[PDB]
């Protein structure tokens, strides 16, 4: 049955970690999954989520299984994380919750949902986006088009040109948008530039499937979210794919959301029976560790305190090593003007480096980055910024 | 877009707990889920994980994720347990194992690998068997086709009947078969019956897909996987789809794990590169908690003694439980011999009761079952025996 079962290619960006870890040489630095990292090159696991795991060891009683949509605690505070203390689609009962695994786990899930449930064929992503976003949608039967997203000139979004690409997206379609921190890019629309986006949604009838993997790394939790409710409010269905390994840096638990909101009560909830059996269908019900620490949190007043600060620290953190890398290429000598990367947000800079240079910088110097071009600037350090620096310049 | 989507049905094991959270009746009985309880009706955390979870919590350093495989650790002990310290398959380097979210969600990767990667189309399961394993396959677009089992007159495994329902199964074709403790019906093929079949799916070129989620409940760890291990010697392809849900007691946390046999290295390293690339294209890899305190426990000589002490702590209690159920049935009047059950092994006894006179045992009598008459065994205690047992002899 296996004779002819050809290998799969490398996965872009999981497959750098199996490929680092067998490199032998003694100053190599990571760059390409995102992954925070301290001062210190390490990934730690949070305080707050130490002293939650301290918790649940004295005060857990069982294992025995959640419910297929898991805890409604971290389902009622997920939605009030991404719409608002206080919305009309919580007060309406018109958005429902499932807990998965991770943000992958979540966009799963609503591709069977849709695949199964819906008239759909056809998901927009942006150019560029995710790579794994084509895989998952392509996994339930869903094609996969594109629309333009970045203008690599100016190195800004080239906004006439998304509005244009997505004139060919029919009604009925799904068009994926990313709530902050665009990955690869960085850019993100302007407040403006989701409210037009969002009455052109409503107007020719466009399913918004948010992406929402980043919340708290571009100005803040509320902040961040500002797009996804300027959509909420004009749309009457939307599904939101959200994670917390990030934020959390919780990384390997898997804790993630699948929201799903409709016209009301009755109808959000015929349709969430059907999301229910996708699930059942796959794994059975989600894992409960990592997704009952983030309520724990969310939940207490001194540990949700002590985790806004953690992650201000590693929002922060970023936010002087974009500087840090800017000002760094230009005393290295780079005779390129990499200011724009600045303004980019979140974990990467999209450095804009070709594949060759990209490989050339893992195979002679040992730096690791996307073949894209992305670089994770939360793997920077002010110990590995110089020696990085310096591989980047001669490879220019 | 979801205006007409229609509600999905409850599932017939799963929506159980929904309906007892419901019923506010003051003596309401559970026996639906396959979920072990104590003496005194409480599932308990085990007390060889608790330690464990002790250890990762002051030994941990990150939440860093997990290769798409998992905890290697995790991957070399499941090998082990199921195949034997010392096997051939291991030494040959013939097996390789995915760490997944519970034996369901093993048995959908299973399904996405081979959907995709092989020529298969029918997948052939007992009847009766658990009702979800048609709903997985489903998903995966394979269809599901059926092979007598069980003889319900004198509750033994209809044997020549299997065989002649097989021989409708081509080559290429996979036969799901459970590696014990069956589930709903209890009853197990002998060694010598597991000998016959294993040597007939060699001659027919059937692939076998091995559901192991009771390792340990039957007769002992070992002695349970003699069937699988009569098989492996046999076969150059096979896929077995374990869960460490039942035998840890870690429900919740969804530990299984998805192992992949081929004719050599090469070709099951190629093989395994594609289920790599389909559990990428779902969860992203796989949740770290209940699979590292698997992998902490089976490493260290003292937890892993804990451990089989109180898996044969479990076992031996069900084995009361089974003779007390058909003792107090008597002494309740009731007129049919139920002392089939003390022969069927695992959580269940599969009472033979019909629809109506289960649906009539929640809405009177308040205890639930699962509508095909399995009952959990596991769930009785000696202070809901008598209330239980009187309300089955009242609806015979
Ligand atoms: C890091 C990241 C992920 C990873 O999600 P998990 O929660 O599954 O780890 C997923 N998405 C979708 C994006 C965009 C992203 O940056
Ligand atoms: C209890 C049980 C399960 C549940 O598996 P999880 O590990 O996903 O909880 C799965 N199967 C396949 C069977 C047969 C079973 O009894």
């Amino acid at each position: 049955m296996f004779e002819n079962i050809t290998a799969a290619p490398a996965d872009p960006i999981l497959g750098l970690a199996d490929l680092f870890r067998a490199d032998e040489r003694p100053g190599k630095i990571n760059l390409g999954i995102g992954v925070y990292k301290d001062e210190t090159g390490k990934t730690p696991v949070l305080t707050s989520v130490k002293k939650a795991e301290q918790y649940l060891l004295e005060n857990e009683t069982t294992k025995n299984y959640l419910g297929i949509d898991g805890i409604p605690e971290f389902g009622r505070c997920t939605q009030e994380l991404l719409f608002g203390k206080g919305s009309a689609l919580i007060n309406d009962k018109r958005a429902r919750t499932a807990q998965t695994p991770g943000g992958t786990g979540a966009l799963r899930v609503a591709a069977d949902f849709l695949a199964k449930n819906t008239s759909v064929k056809r998901v927009w992503v942006s150019n560029p986006s995710w790579p794994n976003h084509k895989s998952v949608f392509n996994s339930a039967g869903l094609e996969v088009r594109e629309y333009a997203y970045y203008d690599a000139e100016n190195h800004t979004l080239d906004f006439d040109a998304l509005i244009n690409s997505l004139n060919e997206a029919q009604a009925g379609d799904v068009v994926l948008f990313h709530g902050c921190c665009h990955n690869p890019t960085g850019i993100d629309p302007t407040l403006e530039q989701w409210q037009t986006l969002a009455q052109l949604s409503v107007e020719k009838g466009w399913l918004p499937l948010f992406d929402f993997a980043y919340q708290g790394f571009a100005r803040g939790l509320e902040e961040d979210a500002e797009g996804l409710r300027a959509f909420a409010a004009m749309h009457k269905e939307l599904i939101v794919a959200s994670s917390y390994s990030k934020n959390f840096g919780l990384y390997n638990e898997r804790v993630g959301a699948c929201t799903l909101v409709a016209a009301d009560s009755e109808t959000v909830d015929r349709a969430f029976s059907q999301m229910k059996a996708a699930i059942r269908a796959n794994y059975s019900n989600p894992p409960a560790h990592g997704a009952s620490v983030v309520a724990t949190i969310l939940s207490n007043d001194a540990l949700r305190a002590i985790w806004e600060q953690e992650l201000t620290d590693m929002r922060q953190r970023i936010q002087r090593m974009r500087q840090l890398f800017v000002n760094t290429l230009q005393e290295k000598g780079a005779n390129r003007d990499f200011s724009f990367i600045i303004k980019q947000n979140g974990m990467f800079s999209f450095s804009g480096l070709t594949k060759e240079q990209v490989l050339r910088l893992r195979e002679e110097f040992g730096v690791y980055a996307v073949a894209s071009g992305r670089v994770n600037v939360a793997g920077m350090t002010p110990d590995n910024m110089a020696p990085l620096c310096e591989a980047i310049v001669a490879v220019l």
